[PDB]
């Protein structure tokens, strides 16, 4: 249940656009091909089984598909945990990234994550 779920990860868990699933906490802003600070991780509220892959996008309207590392991972007892997601294709200064997070239930479902995350060369 969703008051299971957060029992589990308390204060580490934050929702996405989809009632069905939550998300750890990304940076706001990141170095390009830099090493997440907090491994990403997708948590589904819903009955997902153990092997469903998890991958995720980032765009905007002027890139449609930045570059990503290691964009997959699987569910294993709801949460899929992405051992080494990067950013490497940056937004530049001006402009954030929108994260997709596509779910390959049958069907597949899409969520988004719930902030923009700005990508540049130096970082902040
Ligand atoms: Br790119
Ligand atoms: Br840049």
């Amino acid at each position: 249940s969703m008051v299971e779920v957060l029992a589990d990860h308390p204060g580490e868990l934050v929702r996405t656009d989809s009632p069905n699933f939550l998300s750890s906490v990304l940076p706001t802003h990141w170095r390009s091909n830099k090493t997440l600070p907090i491994a990403f991780k997708v948590v589904a509220l819903g009955d997902v089984p153990d092997g469903t892959l998890v991958t995720v996008m980032a765009g905007n309207d002027e890139n449609y598909s930045a570059e990503l590392r290691n964009a997959t991972a699987a569910m294993k007892n709801q949460v899929a945990r992405f051992n080494d997601l990067r950013f490497v294709g940056r937004s530049g200064r001006g402009k954030s990234f929108t994260l997709t997070i596509t779910v390959f239930t049958n069907p597949p479902q899409v969520a988004t994550y719930h902030r923009a995350i700005k990508i540049t060369v130096d970082g902040p």
